[PDB]
């Protein structure tokens, strides 16, 4: 029989699909990594799933263990729901910014909303998470943007996914970054095993931060986190694209009206960038593979 | 190599999940089949493709065919998927009344909505599209409620999968009634090849139809229909369980804060009828699938 014990273990396996129109001028091929066929519609999943599991292995979650985090995106909702699938207490700090649609959503798998002034945005979220944890040692604390249970997991999944449904002839991965840990995870994969293989980091135009410039503020949600993530391993990245905001929105669109792919706009922006280097002679008939990190119902 | 050439090779082929939590007085296994796992995350994504594939085969698909549907629910979102990825232009109509978020969902994948008096109703739908129909001969009405490829899909694919995962050892499928496709094509498949199968309607207590009541309205979006919808095959139905909308409800919380499956709220209904039969000490140690249509993200 064919039967998941239990939520987390349908979490990836997430299927490759042909762009057949949004290939404008592209001489490779495109196809592009459904993250939003995870159960709560985002890459996320893996991560929320992989770092509790990690923390399980290590004996660090104790009988009165409350899960916290500080998260303003797909991370929050990924830690709720495995939350909700494995019994534990879920703690999440984010600014009173934050719309009552994604509250609602947090809230229905029973996670607990902490609240920081607007004014202070995610600095305060973080603040306040730091000090909770400080204070009261029932806390623990995946942190997304250093555990290594993030790369780790992209590892052995999404790199063996992209490895085996591309029958090894995956020429170039095209990725945003936000922590780092799905292009740093496929990277050491792939790289490894096809030294011929490169990898493309996308950031936004607007904080192109990875590129050298400065952080500023853009709404291409999951990537642009205004410094550079200690998971990503920047020497395992062969080239940054930066993607305007206007761009990544259009690109967006045309995914969810040509293909039939409603995506987030951090998918428009990696799409944007799998596009400019599909029109590269010197990549004539490579297969490119994008990921899309999420569902775009979310942002409507 | 395992790629897609569009989205909609991706529809169908839903996990099965074990029920751990939910299952309070159970003498049965229960496992839960997780429509929500289709792209547009619900059941409707197969017959939304379905349908318009039947059309193509049947030659009924004209250079400047129009797809025409009234819809209030999931088949309107399947069929603007369906014919985004498709490239066909796709008009529905609905009351007035609809939400804003529904609306922007259907047009971001580039359907063209009518919107009919909200004093009117479905019925002021059905009217404008029948008169559209009538008096325009560019479009082409799917008719979920009568369309022959609905349950012909579900025969395909839902019952396949419902048979192969679980090693043909399904004893008894529960599934909520909207159009009646779903559990049609299941026990069509299903009861010829193990006769000792058996099958639970579910409706709501609120317009208990098929129990041989009288409608009325309720919450309980996507069954209750408030008729005996013609694609039902009554004489596979070996039983009917109204639901309450508060046990529904209830149940549908349930499954997201205990179970970590955030569904809508038919799939409540369905797993309160599940429960009921699961307690039956003449079920002890069989197996019961219930379909669970949706997500619920959209219903908070
Ligand atoms: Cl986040
Ligand atoms: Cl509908």
């Amino acid at each position: 029989m064919s039967i998941a014990e239990d939520i987390t273990q349908l979490i990836g396996r997430t299927p490759l699909v042909r762009l057949r129109r949004v290939t404008d001028g592209a001489v490779a091929d495109i196809v592009a990594k459904l993250e939003f066929f995870n159960p709560a519609n985002s890459v996320k999943d893996r991560i929320g799933v992989a770092m509790l599991q990690a923390a399980e292995q290590a004996g660090l979650i104790k009988p009165d263990t409350i899960i916290l985090e500080p998260t303003s995106g797909n991370t929050g909702i990924a830690l709720a729901m495995v939350c909700a699938a494995r019994g534990y207490r879920c703690v999440l700090t984010m600014p009173e910014t934050m719309s009552l649609e994604r509250r609602m959503l947090l809230r229905a798998y029973g996670a607990e909303l902490i609240l920081t002034p607007g004014a202070d945005g995610m600095s305060g979220a973080i603040a306040k998470a730091e000090e909770l944890a400080k204070t009261d040692q029932r806390y623990f604390v995946p942190q997304q943007f250093e555990n290594p249970a993030n790369p780790a997991i992209h590892r052995v999944t999404t790199a063996e996914e992209v490895w085996r449904d591309t029958d090894g002839k995956v020429d170039i991965v095209v990725a945003g970054v936000g922590t780092g840990g799905t292009i740093t995870g496929v990277a050491q994969v792939i790289k490894e095993r096809k030294p011929s293989a490169r990898f493309v980091a996308v950031e936004p135009a607007a904080s192109p931060v990875l590129s050298g410039g400065q952080k500023g503020p853009h709404p291409i949600q999951g990537i642009g986190a205004g410094f550079v993530p200690p998971v990503l391993d920047q020497d395992l990245v062969d080239e940054i694209i930066t993607v305007g905001n206007e761009d990544a929105l259009n690109v967006a669109r045309r995914l969810a009206r040509e293909e039939g792919l409603l995506v987030g706009i951090s998918s428009g922006a990696a799409t944007v960038a799998a596009l400019q280097v599909a029109r590269r002679p010197e990549n004539a008939g490579k297969l490119i593979v994008v990921v899309l990190p999420d569902f775009g119902e979310r942002y409507l």
